């Protein structure tokens, strides 16, 4: 499914990403909106083999099993495929936890580059929430 720029943010409120973690919900919508381009069945191939899943692009490497990311960590416990659904609550609830890392939001590389000290308000601008 690809979501609209307020309906996502309707979704991720529900779901209790506004200010998790003192993350407003603005920065969570930009970096879905650079990550995945709102689409919940996007997939990206990391070069150490590696795979990116879903509407936040999480990480094989570390986050969920693929089965076929040899040597990697499945610290969300659950198959990466459970994150490319049209229902959007495992990657949101794996979000949390990447979040709670100590890195922030710095885990997503588009985030840093695109989102990260921009008036990150515009991206819930006219959404009803
Ligand atoms: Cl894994």
């Amino acid at each position: 499914k690809v979501f609209g720029r307020c309906e996502l943010a309707a979704a991720m409120k529900r779901h209790g990403l506004d200010n998790y973690r003192g993350y407003s919900l603005g920065n969570w919508v930009c970096a879905a909106k650079f990550e995945s381009n709102f689409n919940t069945q996007a997939t990206n191939r990391n070069t150490d083999g590696s795979t990116d899943y879903g509407i936040l692009q999480i990480n094989s490497r570390w986050w969920c099993n693929d089965g076929r990311t040899p040597g990697s960590r499945n610290l969300c416990n659950i198959p990466c495929s459970a994150l490319l659904s049209s229902d959007i609550t495992a990657s949101v609830n794996c979000a949390k936890k990447i979040v709670s890392d100590g890195n922030g939001m710095n885990a997503w590389v588009a985030w840093r580059n695109r989102c990260k000290g921009t008036d990150v308000q515009a991206w819930i601008r006219g959404c009803r929430l």
